[PDB]
């Protein structure tokens, strides 16, 4: 079968602590003796509207932060501002630190989501970021501060720092460095993304996983040259497949003996005609959320 | 809603490799045994109808190597329950989180640690379907994977892998070695009887669509729990169970919709089909009446 796949989060919750400032607590991600946490615990609901976030935190302590690893208090002996992040230097190593690395995914890209509160994990999920780059999540009150992240050879590679969710239901945030993905801002305001648009690499991964799964029915005797299927996936509010893209689907395309753009004529075809009542994968809709690798890892190992 | 798993890490640290020969499979370290299906015991020639008492009277407590990552972790004796092993070890995991073994039962949904190995590559949600098996994503080496639910800290292990029907879908065993369904270890082709939906977890999706303000398919009538049964079997629907009706209560309440209303329009849905539901002319069916409070509501 072919699923969902979130990778194991062990290695990420023993990083997951709880920061309050005032009456705001949120989570923190804590990495050898510093604790990285969205920088707007220390705003009150009338600083949030336009809060000057430098002129706001040279106004408070270290003492105006409150960090607990579970039941056990950390103490606060430093603070600086980094971007839409805090880090706040604790005097306590934490033992469980991961190998890590901190990365800015790119849209198309896949990542796992612990969803947490008050510094408890409470569930993992995956996301892929999008081309808007907002991500759709799962998130609730109190799930600032919950982490993205990818895990390759006991390495953890953080990429998401989750802040808020916006009135049509996805949601923004940072990487470890800060920075939002997207035009967005960490204001109390009702934020709008730009028009979305479909992976086409992961739909067409998901295409190779369905045939190396035993589904081959919306296959066809029929190809495309690139620039047709380009057209029509632009029609569709499909990305354009780069020649790069079609050497990354190489692997799974020697793997099943399908032609890279055999594989776009099928998708073709899928667009024209939709898929009529049928399943692919146990799916009524193309799936743009498995990118090549996810496909490769869950197929092959 | 979307799919979600338990974060695993409670899991993560109970999971060892176990090796008999060149067969290596995963087992699960709780204290001081190690549980593990009884199949890597077998080799690549006594699979197909094996005596698993007279293969274990050739075995000894120095036949089994156990590691945790590279780790050896003697083992100091041995025994068969139904279709797993028990081996004694000497050392107590200190990784040994609060836990229960729990038998579940069809419709139940609980997180899947995929192992390889005894190293955990994934993580993703299942649901017991009513002809007892899951709809899982296993490969070569991912028997002695365990299924689990958290609850309070509390590991409630349910599953135990072991088997792939040429179905593609997946079989295996309660943390007792007893199988869920008519399954049994060896290297044979096994069909599951025919699955059915499961009508609780249709119900759990109705009043999550309720909760998100999504009501037309409520209708002015009632049911018997009786006449829904006799109709949803028509339907190949599960009949409910008292225990099913009680597992309602909670949305029923929080919607102020009877259970037995919400059987009558769903039982106006078989009858006469759908216009979606949660954005979806397809009903789901894998999220528990827990899997929608934990979402609609959310833990804190």
């Amino acid at each position: 079968g072919f699923r969902k796949m979130a990778f194991p989060s062990g290695k990420v919750e023993g990083c997951m602590v709880q920061v309050t400032c005032g009456t705001t607590t949120l989570n923190g991600l804590w990495l050898d003796d510093t604790v990285y946490c969205p920088r707007h615990v220390i705003c009150t609901a009338e600083d949030m509207l336009n809060p000057n976030y430098e002129d706001l935190l040279i106004r408070k302590s270290n003492h105006s932060f409150l960090v607990q690893a579970g039941n056990v208090q950390l103490r606060v002996i430093g603070h600086s501002m980094q971007n839409c992040l805090l880090r706040l230097k604790v005097d306590t190593s934490n033992p469980k630190t991961p190998k890590y690395k901190f990365v800015r995914i790119q849209p198309g890209q896949t990542f796992s989501v612990l969803a947490c509160y008050n510094g408890s994990p409470s569930g993992v999920y995956q996301c892929a970021m999008r081309p808007n780059h907002t991500i759709k999540g799962s998130f609730l009150n109190g799930s600032c501060g919950s982490v993205g992240f990818n895990i390759d050879y006991d390495c953890v590679s953080f990429c998401y720092m989750h802040h808020m969710e916006l009135p049509t239901g996805v949601h923004a945030g940072t990487d470890l460095e800060g920075k939002f993905y997207g035009p967005f801002v960490d204001r109390q305001t009702a934020q709008a993304a730009g028009t979305d648009t479909t992976i086409t690499l992961n739909v067409l991964a998901w295409l190779y996983a369905a045939v190396i799964n035993g589904d081959r029915w919306f296959l066809n005797r029929f190809t495309t040259t690139l620039n047709d299927f380009n057209l029509v996936a632009m029609k569709y509010n499909y990305e354009p497949l780069t020649q790069d893209h079609v050497d990354i689907l190489g692997p799974l395309s020697a793997q099943t003996g399908i032609a890279v753009l055999d594989m776009c004529a099928a998708l073709k075809e899928l667009l024209q005609n939709g898929m009529n009542g049928r399943t692919i994968l146990g799916s009524t809709i193309l799936e743009d959320e498995f990118t090549p690798f996810d496909v490769v890892r869950q197929c092959s190992g």
